[PDB]
């Protein structure tokens, strides 16, 4: 039948919702009425009450996601699509026969820092699964650890690693390539044709158990790859078993990447520490509803060493984990050496493992922590706050959306949208509304954030039977 | 497991909270940089807005609650509950040997109208039943009927309606009333010492499977009494069947009962009716979201002959069903009558039948139609606003609540609350607030509604085994 907890528990958030409306409807209107000071001060007071009820309704709705089984059913779900798709990727890695089977070549070298070049292998992973071949990886003079992928990872296959083949050629697309056994794929940039297995669709076959699971099923068929990319070597997996214990890293725990030196009037601007910490606060205030926060526990990443320091002064009522000599190994002047590549493998793992994300998504660093994730819980697509961009992978088919309820410009900044609207969302601007172009009308400018639904394109992946 | 339309509503509801979150944070901020008609043209702007995304939140909640069978699961736990009780009551009031049967007479000539008079025989009922003696009304001299109960309503027991015993005594509590069969009650102000079985608790064998299904289980079990006590005569069975056509009564309607005459300046307000079609509106704008509403209709029930014409006037593009000769009937020189008793009697059959109920509960009459919708949906608990008192029963024990969250007063009209207080209610202010004592601290004051949680009481009833 029905679960006691979970109707009683959606009563209380269709009540909760009802009050916020009626102490809305009664507040606004006695602020229309005020001016100077006292219109300032009850502005504030009302933004400071409406932030705890709105985190009660957040608790009672995080409740309501874990009542009557349904957390030990999304996990045993989880579970078990994460072990089918590596069980997939496994025996694709490795046929009996090395030398007849078919091969895509990646190069590890793209000119970038670690998160591109680890999105980059995804990448070439995401168009060998999907072509039926064995992705081969070749990482020598990698410019972080130029002995390669090896330095710190499993090899991508415990049989086939060898590049030789009856025939080889450069990527020209699925059909010209259908009997060539080794090709080479370049950059995404330089991609020509691009075939269909690409972010942010997902395989036709997962979608629909997908649904019953994950928040943001894109993200999650990424972070399946980055997860069998990233299965650490011996010492690897012993050296962040020892930076657990030496940074006391235990939760509950808020990840915060903070982005600067060159990143800063290149790709991204800066941001000072005060406009991550109101989201870490803001969300510790949630976890208190639900737990008990001994302690104010934020992991901090960041490639500025002056930054700890300024960040304890400014918050003593926190716990701030942060290696400090990881960070000094960031600087431009030491970026590429193994030294740093193990600091940010170790910072983004601490990042992934974190209760709550606070960062840019602009930079591919937070990105793979959220990606990481993703495979540490049922559901963590929602475990964010960024800063500025709303979860991208660089070389993404267009990210679509579809319009529920219809919108009427209130000013030239806005489109209109009609139901059923094809909306390509650039961006998010976290204050209710986004940035995109209506494709109907041709038009681009804000919209209402919550008048759109996200547009899961599909794709008709293999599903490599065999594996079973 | 879990349903695919189950989490992507969850989901939904989630995200369409949070982007009401980022909207209010982006426009409070805004509007506290605006004074005078900008200020106020934008709150107002920002009040339209988040009209239309709150409902979207609620319609969201509609089919959460539908989704994965659970419709059809709570219909048939509510009938079987109700099926339940009431073969329980026709047990106990049809005892075969009338002349050993233990009894409780009930007379019906309080001093008040029919709502309070009808509540008064319910509270007769649920004492009856909490003791196990069968009802006996007596009812000679009715104010509305000469002639008694049966002028109107079926007799309330086919086998013993004769208060005839070899004891008979004046209420004296369950424990010296042991061995007297025949007990006469008082009206609940006289009432010395008081029973447990008084509203607002609930038979402690009924109160889990209530909370599964509905959400507020003390109007339930009311409403349980009532169901019994107007089983119709046939001829005003027929006359309510004749009343149905000739109105054009259909659905989708909304139910407004507007109180004047004496009422006012005694125990309620005029309130103009204006105040009523507000929410009117309000509801329908939420059903549109989610239905095709070819006809907006109300059924107006009042004893202002004058107000189907204004009401008529004011809201042309409404349809308005109405008896004004019913609203005539209800006049004061002329209100204690049968044809005035059956006219209300339709009024609060129809009320009680509408999608939604506004009115001041503060009225009994409006009381009576929402205890009697109870019995016609799984949990139309909800559908209703109230333009002054909550949901309250003549004669109830102390109405509780928990505090769930602290509560810092920030005015001297609030009262501090930290989490186990227990709060006496008075009233919910519909503007975020409500008023009440915090038994505690012994203070009486303004506290926000969200806060505190509902204080449901058990009492140890019979449970008529026998009637199965
Ligand atoms: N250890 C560490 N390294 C960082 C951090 N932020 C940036 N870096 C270094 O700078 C590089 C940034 O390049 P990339 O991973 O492609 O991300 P993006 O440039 O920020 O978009 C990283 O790969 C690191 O080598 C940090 O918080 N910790
Ligand atoms: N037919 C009809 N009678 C009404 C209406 N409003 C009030 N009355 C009459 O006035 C009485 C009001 O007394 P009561 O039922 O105890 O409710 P209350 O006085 O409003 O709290 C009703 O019982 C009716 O006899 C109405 O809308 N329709």
């Amino acid at each position: 039948g029905l679960g006691k907890d979970h109707e009683i528990l959606r009563r209380r958030i269709e009540n909760g919702a009802k009050e916020l409306w009626f102490f809305l409807q009664s507040e606004l209107k006695k602020l229309k009425h005020l001016e100077g000071n006292e219109l300032q001060r009850h502005a504030d007071e009302i933004l400071l009450d409406l932030g705890h009820h709105e985190r009660s309704i957040m608790t009672d709705l995080y409740y309501l996601s874990q009542t009557d089984g349904a957390g030990d059913w999304r996990e045993k779900e989880a579970k078990d699509l994460t072990e089918l798709v590596q069980r997939r990727i496994t025996y694709l890695q490795n046929p009996k026969d090395c030398s007849k089977a078919r091969k895509l070549v990646c190069n590890i070298n793209k000119g970038c820092g670690y998160g591109c070049q680890l999105h980059h292998v995804v990448y070439c992973f995401m168009i060998a699964y999907g072509t039926q071949r064995t992705l081969i990886l070749e990482s020598q003079n990698w410019r972080y650890a130029t002995g390669g992928w090896e330095t710190v990872f499993r090899p991508v296959s415990e049989t086939c690693t060898d590049r030789s083949g009856l025939s080889t050629g450069h990527w020209s697309g699925e059909v010209n390539d259908k009997n060539i056994q080794v090709v080479e794929l370049p950059i995404v940039d330089s991609l020509h044709p691009r075939p269909p297995y690409l972010p942010l669709a997902v395989p036709e076959d997962l979608a629909d158990r997908l649904l019953r699971v994950h928040g943001d099923p894109a993200v999650w068929w990424v972070s399946q790859f980055v997860k069998y990319l990233i299965r650490p070597q011996p010492w690897l997996e012993k050296e962040i078993e020892e930076a657990t214990k030496k940074l006391g890293f235990k939760h509950p725990v808020i990840g915060v990447h903070v982005r600067r030196t060159d990143k800063v009037g290149t790709e991204a601007a800066f941001h000072p520490i005060e406009e991550y910490m109101v989201h870490v606060e803001e969300h510790f205030q949630l976890l208190a509803r639900r737990m008990q926060v001994d302690k104010k526990r934020v992991y901090l990443a960041t490639d500025d060493p002056t930054l700890l320091k300024e960040a304890k002064t400014k918050y003593s009522n926190y716990e701030f984990i942060s290696d400090n000599s990881i960070s000094w190994s960031a600087g431009l002047h030491n970026r590429y050496t193994e030294n740093s590549l193990r600091g940010v493998i170790l910072d983004i793992h601490f990042l992934s493992q974190a209760d709550f994300l606070v960062c840019t998504f602009s930079s591919q660093v937070c990105r793979v922590a959220y990606e990481i994730m993703q495979t540490l819980h049922p559901d963590a697509s929602a475990n964010f706050h960024s800063l500025d961009d709303i979860y991208y992978f660089g070389g993404q088919n267009a990210h679509n959306q579809i319009a529920v309820y219809p919108h009427k410009p209130r000013t030239e900044e806005e489109i209109p949208m009609e139901p059923g609207d094809i909306i390509g969302v650039a961006g998010n601007h976290w204050d209710g509304y986004s940035k995109g172009i209506n494709r109907k009308l041709g038009k681009t400018g804000l919209y209402p954030s919550y008048k759109v639904r996200e547009k899961i394109e599909t794709v008709k992946y293999p599903t490599y039977p065999e594996a079973e």
